[PDB]
């Protein structure tokens, strides 16, 4: 039987928050079966829990955040969340002594190593997948994203970049998901932003943790980062990192074909909720026989 997984040990890392510019201590914890992914703030007293849920997502100007009953928020969860999907973590408690998850280097890669340190612990309970049964499409103007039936997990991302530092050769990335593919092709792709916008926010006391160390930054004409890009198509690669993170907000690996045109947090999540809302459009599945497991979701 393909089992749910959690961490073997508690681990912790430190980093700067994109918003506050302050040191944030991150602590990952093992958790029992079926409890799923939980983000927790410990700066507040008492601590607040934010169960990872498609409904609780809000796409803020900077990255994304989760919201509770009272509109208290925990921010910048999506990159770490993507790494959770990547390494196949089902149950876990994620604590920060601050309003946000550290931004680190702008990618998911630093989280990969952190999770590796924590190790994997298989729990004696079946792991549930969300198998796409019907085609489901959502749009926003000329933008669209859809899930289609397919025995595996694939993503086909196209984003409209009109920037001089992003070539037409590098607007599209497509992959068949797998822990290995995620760690090597996707995890190191950093987030990006426009330099004047960031200057402005920082002049207004926002985005204070922003630096070359946490994001690709471009002016009107070129990438400003001394060392350039980790990939020629690092931008679209990070957008797929973000898509994986968005989709995993439901706490389950999805079996199907993801396709998106100019999609983003808002639209990815809109698809996710649309799919989950239509009862006939999907179903839970478990694998007693380990060999039935689709290629995409085998251990790393
Ligand atoms: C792209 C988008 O979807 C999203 N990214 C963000 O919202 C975002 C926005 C800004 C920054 C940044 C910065 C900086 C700086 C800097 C450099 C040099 C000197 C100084 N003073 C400052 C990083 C991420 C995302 O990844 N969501 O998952
Ligand atoms: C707060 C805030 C804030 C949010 C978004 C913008 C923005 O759209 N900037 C424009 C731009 O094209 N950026 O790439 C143009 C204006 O540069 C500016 C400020
Ligand atoms: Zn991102």
């Amino acid at each position: 039987m393909i089992k749910q997984r959690t961490l073997k040990r508690i681990v912790q890392a430190t980093g700067v928050g994109l918003h506050t510019g302050k040191k944030v201590t991150l602590t990952l914890r093992p958790a029992p079966a079926n409890t799923g992914v939980i983000y927790r703030r410990t700066d507040l007293n008492p601590p607040v829990d934010f169960p990872a849920d498609a409904k609780s997502v809000r796409d803020t100007m900077l990255c994304t955040c989760l919201v509770n009953e009272h509109d208290v928020r925990i921010s910048t969860v999506e990159h770490l969340n993507a790494a959770l999907a990547g390494l196949g973590i089902d149950n876990i408690v994620i604590e920060v002594n601050a309003p946000e998850i550290p931004i680190m280097d702008g990618s998911a890669a630093p989280f990969v190593y952190l999770l590796l340190d924590a190790g994997i612990d298989e729990l004696n309970c079946a792991k549930k997948f969300v198998r796409i049964k019907e085609t489901v499409r959502v749009e926003d103007g000329d933008k669209w994203a859809e899930f289609k039936p397919y025995n595996g997990f694939s993503l086909d991302f196209t984003i409209d970049f009109n920037h001089p530092a992003i070539d037409s050769s590098n607007q599209r990335y497509a992959m068949n998901f797998s822990a290995d593919a995620f760690m090597r092709q996707i995890s190191r792709a950093r987030t990006f932003g426009f330099m004047r916008d960031i200057e402005y926010l920082q002049s207004r006391g926002l985005c204070l943790g922003g630096s070359f160390d946490c994001a690709i930054v471009v002016d009107d004409y070129r990438v400003l980062n001394e060392d350039g890009l980790r990939f020629e198509d690092e931008f679209v690669r990070h957008k797929m990192l973000d898509a994986i993170g968005d989709l995993f907000m439901c706490g389950h690996n999805i079996i199907g074909a993801f396709t998106a045109y100019k999609s983003g947090h808002a639209l990815n999540n809109k698809l996710l909720q649309a799919v989950l809302a239509k009862q006939e459009a999907w179903e839970y599945v478990t694998f007693q026989d380990d060999a039935e497991l689709p290629l995409a979701f085998k251990a790393p």
